[PDB]
């Protein structure tokens, strides 16, 4: 119902880390870790911002081809090829910029995350436009496309949802939490995650890392997406179901992200059901279009020659079936326990630590 | 909705304590800590069991006086005095037995907890009988009284609730969790709680202790009370609301225990409202009849000459008002945070550690 358990965890982290949290150079800088930890003005991030602004051209090209389809000369497969090559360049060019230019913990990662979101939205816009035009005013269309692009959803036509209320003027009650919460992660990386500045100990290494993920889940999904929905007055405000109450790893993927789940359902599962392709390949396709966006986020900025996250995400397809069998045999409690163990030992948070140890 | 966060905490405790949990003398004894940790047959617990069986006489005396009130010779205030002295002896005699006889972590504590429950039930039976008789078959009355005494509620007349279904035959799916869960606490006391086998560190001492309480809240309220209700086919099965989602310490007392909350509401708040006594004294009375039952549980078996838990519980009356003002000023999130901090530093779990450090 509320975040009481999260408040308990935050209070526990504050209490156990009493020597450093309470005693720190707070006379001039109230930040827990450093005055400028995640990034600073010294970094040459201006090309990254310039390319982020320039990334808006691909939506403009999608708009112009979608407007140009009304002409009789242009046909369907040429438009499909144009959409495919526009989407391919939209993912290729940021990768080239990130490889050639420098990167950081947040400076280079944000370029890749926006690229995946725009790619998913660009595919979503094209597929929805094709579906709408299949059945037998520039300003309104451009406004709708811009609202879809800025809104916190991966599905076109967000008009049906409507907030129907004035946005909260006192948003600083929420936003002020975020800058505080991102401080705590800045502490947690400093103390717990520091390998080099009996049979195995990776589980002992997985205890703090999963706490970084959930906090990273709280900063983005709970706070930032709700702020985006409220500022834009978007109707729906349910970006994730109770993913922690997942009987298996298969159910976690449906609950942890509702925009991504809905995109996968409407674009990868729905046409496969319409095309008579059983949901045995759709799972691989869904996980293929998730790993490519969970590997470009983490491998592209830093070095990449081993322990690729693509294989880690692709390994989930055995794991969802294995956990489904295990929970169906041993009950919901055992299913939740083995799901948490799998998420700790071979889950998403472990991929970040595998790359941190590499660099 | 489920215990996914609790499963996450259990998996985290297993992962961080990988050296001892995985590697242990499990060839002959599968218990985590010791073959006989909490108690053993060597302890002379037979007098304690004999007195626990003998404790059932006070309900029989309550029954016999309640049956004898129908006679014209006996009056009301003599019956009230008989109920008062019977309740007083019912709490005095177990205290005398525990002081004279030996005690342990669980051997002596269980004698005191049953005494408080029977005292609350005996007062509840007498007050309800007086209310029923105020307005103008031995076997059925005895059966109803026995069902009330064994049932997991502190209020008389549990007949209106009804399970109306057959109890779960495969109860071992639940009971087998409990003996496992009590094992984990047996580990947690061993490693974390071991003081003697900068400005302050009590917060660092409060981090594990609150985890012992919540697990102790899971073993008793979630599992044992539900098992008692299902075996006896008792209707209501809501022994606690979302106490973790408490904006203040005042709301925690209402949510953490529904039988005790209902007893306090029906016996201490309701007649005070009927008697025109404002709810400013009822809170002190409610906490006076809670501290006496949170001090006899912990001080009576072990030594008691300082740091009495009665003063600790009585100190809550300032704290509920202070936390109400603080949360009303600073919002629900700040209220939950300061509630968790107060519960860590001066809450119920700290009282147990204060006595553990003493002995
Ligand atoms: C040039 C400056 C731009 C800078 C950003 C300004 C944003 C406003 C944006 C765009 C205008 C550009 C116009 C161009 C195209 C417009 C199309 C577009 O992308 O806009 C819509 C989009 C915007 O919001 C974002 O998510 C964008 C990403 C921003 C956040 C990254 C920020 C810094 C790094 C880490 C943050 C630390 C983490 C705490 C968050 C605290 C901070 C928040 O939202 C959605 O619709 C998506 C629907 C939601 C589902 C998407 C799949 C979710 C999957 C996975 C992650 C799972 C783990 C969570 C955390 C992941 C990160 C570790
Ligand atoms: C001779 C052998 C008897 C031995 C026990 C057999 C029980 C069956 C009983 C009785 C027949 C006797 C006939 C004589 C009179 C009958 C009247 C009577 O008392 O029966 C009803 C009663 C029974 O259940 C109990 O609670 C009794 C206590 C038993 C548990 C203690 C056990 C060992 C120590 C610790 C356990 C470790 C903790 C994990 C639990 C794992 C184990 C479970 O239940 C209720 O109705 C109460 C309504 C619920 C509200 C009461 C207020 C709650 C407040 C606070 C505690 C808050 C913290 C929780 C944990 C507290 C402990 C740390
Ligand atoms: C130096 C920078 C190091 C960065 C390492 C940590 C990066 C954290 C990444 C977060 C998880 C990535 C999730 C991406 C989801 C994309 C959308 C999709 O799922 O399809
Ligand atoms: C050696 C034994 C040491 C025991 C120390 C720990 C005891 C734990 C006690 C649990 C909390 C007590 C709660 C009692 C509630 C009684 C009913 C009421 O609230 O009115």
């Amino acid at each position: 119902s509320h975040a009481g358990l999260f408040n308990l965890c935050v209070v526990v982290l504050i209490a156990v880390n009493s020597r450093l949290i309470i005693e720190n150079l707070m006379k001039y800088g109230w930040l827990i870790r450093t005055d400028f930890w995640f990034s600073s003005r010294s970094l040459r991030d201006w090309p990254l911002f310039m390319c982020c602004i320039s990334l808006s051209i691909f939506p403009l090209a999608a708009f112009t081809v979608e407007k140009l389809v009304l002409q009789k000369y242009i046909s369907e497969p040429v438009v499909i090829f144009l959409h495919i090559i526009i989407t391919m360049t939209e993912v290729l060019y940021p990768v080239y910029v990130t490889l050639r230019c420098d990167s950081a913990f947040l400076s280079g990662v944000t370029l890749m995350l926006l690229t995946a979101i725009v790619w998913l939205k660009l595919v979503s816009y094209a597929h929805t436009s094709y579906d709408i035009r299949s059945l037998a005013s520039y300003y309104v269309s451009l406004k709708s496309l811009a609202y879809f692009m800025v809104a916190p959803t991966l599905c076109y036509q967000p008009s049906y949802p409507r907030s129907a209320c004035i946005r909260k003027g006192w948003v600083a009650r929420q936003f002020a939490k975020l800058v505080i919460f991102t401080g705590f992660m800045g502490f947690i990386i400093e103390q717990y995650i520091n390998p080099i500045v009996a049979i195995e100990r990776v589980l002992k290494l997985s205890v703090p890392n999963l706490y970084v993920w959930l906090c990273m889940f709280y900063c983005f999904f709970h706070l930032w997406l709700n702020i985006l929905a409220e500022l834009l007055c978007f109707g729906d405000r349910e970006f994730y179901k109770d993913w922690w109450n997942a009987k298996s790893v298969g159910d976690y993927w449906r609950m942890w992200n509702m925009p991504v789940h809905k995109w996968m359902v409407r674009h990868i599962y729905f046409p496969c059901l319409r095309s008579k392709i059983p949901k045995t390949l759709a799972i691989i396709i869904a996980f293929l279009v998730s790993a490519v966006f969970h590997e470009l986020c983490i491998a592209v900025p830093c070095r990449l020659f081993k322990l690729w996250a693509f294989l880690g995400i692709m390994f989930q397809v055995p794991l969802v079936f294995i956990t489904n069998y295990l929970q169906e045999r041993f009950g919901s409690t055992v299913g939740n326990m083995i799901f948490w163990f799998i998420f700790c030992i071979f889950g998403q948070p472990m991929c970040v630590l595998l790359y941190y140890h590499d660099l």
